[PDB]
C-alpha cells in the first residue's frame, strides 16, 4: 500500500504540474492584453486604430477560451470548473496513504474567459474600441491576473505538500520493509550451522543404527 | 503545446518507464536467491544416499 500510495502521489503531482503549465500560457496572454489596454488608452489613436488592436484582443480572448475548454489531463478537463469548490460535477481526491480514508481533496477553479470577466454573460467580449473603455479594462485584467496568480499559488502549495508526502511515504516504506524482513526473512548465517549440525547428527545416527542392527548376531555363536 | 507535451511526456514516463536502480537491486536479490536455492538443492538430492549404508 505504501508503494502504491507513493505512485498515486506521483500521479497527482504530475496532474497539478500539467495544470500549472496550462495556466502559464493564460497568464502570459492576459498580461499581453493588459499591455495592449495600457497602450490603447493614449489619445493619439483614432477609432480605426483602436479597432485594429481590438481585433488582436478578440483573438487573444478566443485563445484563452480555447485553453480553458481544451486543457485536459487523462481524458478529464481541468480548467472548465468541474473540480471547483462548489461544483457538483465531480470531486478529485489523491489517495496518499496505504489504508482507507487516507485521501486529500484538491480544488481547481473555473478558468474560462467568462469567469475572468473578459466576457460578459451575454457573450460580449471585453471591448477596447474606446479610450475610456480601455481604462476600465485595466481593472478587469488586474482582477484576472490576481485570480490566475492565486490559482498558481494554490497549485504550488499542492506541489510542495505532495512532494513532502512522497518523501515521507518512501521513508515509511523503507522502514516498514526493513522491519518486515527483520521479522520474516531467515538468517542464512545461523541457519547453515543449524543445518550442518542436523546433517552431522543424521549420519551419526545411521552409523549407530547400522551398528545396532548387527548386534544380535553374537547370539548365534552358542546356538 | 510545447509545455503541455513536456508535462504529458513526463507523466507518461512516470507511469510507464521504470527505475533501473531499484530493478537492478531486485534482480541481484533474485539472482542470489536462485544461486542459494540451486546450491542447496545440489545437496538436498543426496540425502537418500545415506540410507544405503544400512544395506
Amino acid at each position: 500500500g505504501l508503494r502504491q500510495a507513493e505512485r498515486n502521489t506521483e500521479d497527482g503531482m504530475s496532474l497539478i504540474q500539467t495544470t500549472e503549465g496550462f495556466l502559464q500560457e493564460s497568464n502570459d496572454i492576459i498580461q499581453r492584453i493588459r499591455t495592449l489596454a495600457i497602450q490603447s488608452s493614449n489619445g493619439i489613436y483614432t477609432e480605426e486604430d483602436r479597432q485594429m488592436i481590438q481585433v488582436e484582443v478578440s483573438q487573444l480572448i478566443d485563445e484563452v477560451d480555447r485553453i480553458a475548454s481544451q486543457a485536459e489531463f487523462n481524458k478529464m478537463n481541468l480548467l472548465q470548473g468541474d473540480f471547483a469548490r462548489g461544483s457538483r460535477a465531480t470531486s478529485m481526491w489523491f489517495h496518499i496513504g496505504p489504508n482507507m480514508h487516507q485521501r486529500e481533496r484538491v480544488f481547481i477553479a473555473t478558468m474560462t474567459a467568462r469567469s475572468l470577466n473578459l466576457k460578459g454573460q451575454s457573450g460580449e467580449l471585453l471591448s477596447l474600441s474606446t479610450a475610456d473603455k480601455s481604462n476600465d479594462a485595466i481593472g478587469t485584467l488586474d482582477a484576472a491576473l490576481t485570480r490566475i496568480s492565486k490559482q498558481r499559488a494554490n497549485l504550488g502549495a499542492y506541489f510542495n505538500r505532495l512532494e513532502h508526502a512522497a518523501k515521507g511515504l518512501m521513508n515509511a516504506y523503507e522502514n516498514t520493509q526493513a522491519s518486515e524482513s527483520r521479522i520474516r526473512d531467515a538468517d542464512m548465517a545461523e541457519e547453515t550451522v543449524a543445518f550442518t549440525k542436523n546433517q552431522i547428527l543424521v549420519q551419526s545416527g545411521t552409523a549407530m543404527l547400522a551398528q545396532a542392527n548387527v548386534r544380535p548376531q553374537g547370539v548365534l555363536s552358542l546356538l
